[PDB]
């Protein structure tokens, strides 16, 4: 039993990474396509075998309410489409997946929780790391006490940015910088790893204006994190360095990935007992993004609610307003 | 090869364990003098090292070393709140200086210790042992040749488990502070070696549970942040409950990270430069850190230059480090 997909912005992540991986899947299957590209439908249609009466442009989007092989819509837009296209969704009766950052602001994600609770549909925010192999063993070890209790989480996300007239520099399509797209990565992990949700924020923001790449969005904000067990967090987020790690430390050892978050090459290292050494994780059945794909499928079809639901992407933002805040302000925001 | 004496000052861990034995791969210094609150402990290394008797001074007749020309430098390697008054003395002694880090408990103990030696007419220098250690030269060479492109992050972390409540790097009076004194000033110091930089904008986060035995008077956990003239930015942990010991450098051009950084043995590298990250083997040294920290004062009284780790910059990090206490006591930026 598999239910239907169907992918909207037919970009680099739905093309190149999402699409592919529906091969993996147990319970979802590829039935539609929604693009404001004709071109794109036609080329994508054709190579997965896609009828036209399955494909929409963002004009003729509201009528897939018509069509019952699809269950689920996946957006894969910038970020500052995200609610909207969720709202249509929601309207249309469909199930949303959205990917990160869920929205701009907190308003935003909460117009879209209650979206999808009116048309009692469900809600999942593309977290993939969640379903990853390493960062589930990691998750694991956490809980289970090998570290005894979180002392600290640093982590880095970034990559060098390049093209400055893409959607991600700015800031009307990507509503902010590197926080929303890269920096969310730390976020995320800080937050997944301690399990808890933090009560201060630090921020410092540093960005050359006079780089073609940041008129508009931030280059680099580093943030700290205070959560009510006692356990702190140092973070970066950067459009101008390469970086994807964290490390994971309390009284009695360390875990550390690097890359952490990437589509591929997770590499696992600890310190635990004796000297640091790699550290396997336990095999997963599936790939990060068959696993994403059919755990919200498997949701809907068994009535639960998926691990990483409307609620976590809200939580991201709630904090991501008070990173910028505190960074403006000079002054630990509490939360 | 001229060589200038040392007296050792403080015949703990530190002096016995690790610096002592390195004069052996000195070469323009020789240990030449004793100085202890511990008569057995004069005996002990005082036979073992073939000190003289009238070469081996207490605490009550220190001074007296103004009259021995065999002795050109102190070393002072006692707990933090004593660094100025035994310096002080040595300077009044007509000695110079090699000083423990952390330099002094606060920015006015250093700009003391400044004075004393400057009127004394005698050179100043804190045990900054990192600058000499083969894998931070290098790290400092790829910044600035320019292998990084400007510096944008410096992430490192520092820190050990600390055991027994009741040492003196528990006690507030002693130490001046809790981990940030101790083994985040290594986080701190190499911030600013790395950038070659003085930070304007301190962040920090204490987190210290007060009903641990240990934390009674000094903090565990105290993260900070620092922002850069040029833009670069540093993200540092000091602790008391982890093991840490490490930084990354990152710049658009690449990165370079060592771990364990800041150690006695076993630094390694790894850089992504030209490639994907893979080991790197810095340039070899002629001498270990500690041995080339010693020499280095001698060479500089020898020919009359200034050290590389002056006692300005043992200023220059209790001067931030007490930014650092203020921004988490206020929960607020700190503008240096
Ligand atoms: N979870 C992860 O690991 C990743 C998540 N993402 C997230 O996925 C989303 C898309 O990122 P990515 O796929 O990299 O971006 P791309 O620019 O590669 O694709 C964006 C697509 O969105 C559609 N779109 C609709 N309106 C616009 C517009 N005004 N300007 C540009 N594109 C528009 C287009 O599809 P069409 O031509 O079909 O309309 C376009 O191709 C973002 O929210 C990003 O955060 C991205 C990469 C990895
Ligand atoms: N650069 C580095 O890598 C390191 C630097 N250090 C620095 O060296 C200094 C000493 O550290 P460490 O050697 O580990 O400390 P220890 O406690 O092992 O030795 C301290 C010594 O100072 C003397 N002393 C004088 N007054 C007192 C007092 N009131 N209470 C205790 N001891 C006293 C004693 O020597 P006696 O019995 O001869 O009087 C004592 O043995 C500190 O400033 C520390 O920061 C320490 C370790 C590593
Ligand atoms: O088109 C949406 C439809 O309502 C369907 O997705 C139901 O949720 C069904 O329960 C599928 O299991
Ligand atoms: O890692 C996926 C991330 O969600 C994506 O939005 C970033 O832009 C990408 O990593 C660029 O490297
Ligand atoms: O597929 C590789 C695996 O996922 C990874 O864990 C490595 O085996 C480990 O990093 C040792 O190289
Ligand atoms: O947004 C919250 C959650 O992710 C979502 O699945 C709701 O529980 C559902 O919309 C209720 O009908
Ligand atoms: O060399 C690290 C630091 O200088 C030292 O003071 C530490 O406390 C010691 O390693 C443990 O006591
Ligand atoms: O403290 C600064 C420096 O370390 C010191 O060596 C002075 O330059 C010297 O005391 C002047 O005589």
């Amino acid at each position: 039993r598999k239910l239907g997909y169907a992918i909207l912005g037919l970009g680099y992540y739905a093309t190149r990474i999402i699409m592919p991986r529906f091969a993996e899947c147990e319970h979802s299957r590829l039935a539609a396509l929604v693009s404001g590209t004709p071109e794109k439908l036609k080329t994508y249609g054709e190579q997965y075998g896609i009828p036209e009466t399955h494909r929409y442009s963002y004009e003729t989007f509201d009528r897939i309410i018509d069509n019952p092989d699809v269950d689920i819509v996946y957006v894969i837009t910038p970020n500052s489409l995200h609610r909207p296209f969720t709202e249509r969704a929601a309207r249309a009766g469909k199930h949303v997946m959205c990917e990160k950052p869920m929205a701009n602001t907190v308003a935003d994600c909460e117009a879209m929780i209650a979206a999808c609770k009116k048309a009692g549909r469900k809600l999942m925010i593309g977290y993939r790391s969640r379903f990853q192999a390493h960062n589930i063993e990691a998750i694991k070890l956490v809980r289970d006490g090998a570290l005894g209790p979180v002392r600290t989480v640093v982590t880095d996300h970034g990559f060098t940015i390049g093209d400055p007239k893409q959607w991600r520099l700015n800031r009307a399509l990507a509503g902010g910088g590197s926080l929303m797209d890269i920096g969310i990565y730390s976020l995320n992990a800080a937050r997944y790893l301690t399990g808890e949700e933090p009560v201060a924020v630090n921020a410092v923001e540093s960005t050359d204006r006079s780089d073609p790449r940041f008129g508009e969005v931030e280059d680099i904000i580093n943030f700290q994190l205070l959560f009510p067990s006692g356990a702190t967090a140092n973070c970066v987020s950067a459009y101008s360095v390469n970086c994807n790690r964290y490390r994971v430390s309390g009284p009695k050892g360390w875990v550390e990935i690097d890359p952490a978050t990437s589509y591929q090459g997770q590499a696992m290292r600890a310190q635990l007992g004796g000297p640091p050494a790699p550290r396997e994780p336990a095999p997963q059945p599936k790939n990060q993004f068959s696993a994403q794909l059919d755990h919200l499928s498997e949701c809907i079809l068994t009535g639960r609610e998926p691990i990483v639901g409307g609620d976590d992407g809200l939580k991201d933002l709630r904090v991501i307003e008070a990173i910028y805040r505190a960074a403006r302000e000079g002054r630990t925001v509490k939360l």
